């Protein structure tokens, strides 16, 4: 009960012109209540934080978000950013209704503005791909500070670097960005990489996620799990030749050689092998592999035996609806 009565004197006191009673603080007395409420977040009883967020239409959780927008103060935005962390931990719902709300349009701005706090930066990039990692829908009005431009920001990031960490956390945000974007002819990342700026290091640190198979946009347990970041990226990459260039031909032969090793080492009944799937015929599709056909004999193979599978599983029928739609757009990849 005490954890309780604490997070309601915390949310209380941060949530009281109408400017917050807060900001009138000493940045010491905010800081005891900020490591207080990070504390309650994450060591008590989840129930108890997630009533205590959720109630009244997320209240304290919106009020937090106002908060945030008008502190000044680096070491205070610091420690919300972690308790907006300890808040994504909790429950898909208040996920939800952070990235609905006003705050990644804050973090976006505040990266692109105040640039020079490299710690600051870091979790604002963190708590983005937070926000994001549930791959659900977001305002319109989001994609004015979180579009194209927002994304080259990203890329320039991951390319030069700022004057070790930052490039794999802008990484991981633009997956996570690109997890709710259901169209890649739509898709405001996409655009960003069809510029062709700064996208070599890129391309090089997703052929080596996708070699390690781990998907770092995941971070939670929360259903719906999102598909693989990872590889549902790589599908709208080749969804298009103007964004399949992004990858040199080198590049190209590797990440051929680790997609069709995975459609192979990869058990009946997975649900990741129909990605893999999904990922080649993408990459016939739009490169012209069909001319330097590197791996096709051990490509035709495994299509085959995918085929003359006797697994009834709903992913199996899955896999082979796909293989076949693969070969009869391209009928040499159904040759022996």
């Amino acid at each position: 009960c005490h954890d309780q009565q604490r997070l309601e004197v915390i949310f209380a006191d941060l949530a009281r012109q109408q400017r917050s009673w807060a900001l009138y603080e000493d940045e010491g007395v905010i800081r005891c209540y900020l490591e207080e409420l990070l504390h309650i977040l994450t060591d008590a009883d989840p129930e108890v934080c997630k009533k205590m967020c959720k109630r009244n239409e997320f209240e304290s959780v919106l009020a937090l978000v106002a908060y945030y927008q008008m502190e000044h103060r680096a070491s205070l935005r610091l420690l919300l950013l972690k308790c907006f962390g300890a808040m994504c931990s909790l429950d898909a719902a208040i996920i939800s209704t952070l990235v609905s709300s006003v705050l990644p349009v804050e973090l976006a701005r505040d990266m692109q503005t105040d640039t020079q706090d490299h710690q600051k930066l870091c979790y604002s990039a963190l708590i983005l791909a937070m926000v994001f990692s549930m791959g659900e829908a977001v305002p319109y009005a989001h994609y004015e500070h979180l579009g194209t431009p927002f994304a080259q920001f990203l890329l320039n990031i991951v390319e030069d670097g700022l004057p070790e960490q930052l490039p794999d956390l802008c990484v991981n945000l633009l997956l996570a960005l690109n997890l709710h974007l259901p169209a890649a002819d739509q898709n405001v990342i996409m655009a960003a990489l069809s510029k062709h700026a700064n996208v070599k290091i890129f391309s090089e640190k997703l052929l080596l996620l996708l070699n390690r198979g781990d998907d770092p946009v995941r971070i939670f347990k929360h259903e719906p799990q999102p598909p693989h970041s990872v590889l549902k990226f790589l599908q709208d990459v080749f969804g298009s030749p103007a964004t399949a260039a992004i990858f040199y031909h080198t590049d190209m032969m590797a990440l051929i050689d680790i997609t069709v090793r995975h459609i192979a080492d990869l058990s009946p009944g997975d649900k990741l092998r129909m990605e893999y799937l999904s990922l080649m015929h993408a990459i016939v599709r739009t490169t012209p592999y069909l001319q330097h056909r590197h791996r096709l004999p051990d490509l035709q193979a495994i299509l085959r035996r995918i085929l003359n599978e006797e697994e009834t599983s709903p992913q199996c029928q899955m896999d082979r609806m796909i293989v076949r739609e693969m070969c009869k757009e391209f009928l040499v990849l159904g040759e022996a």
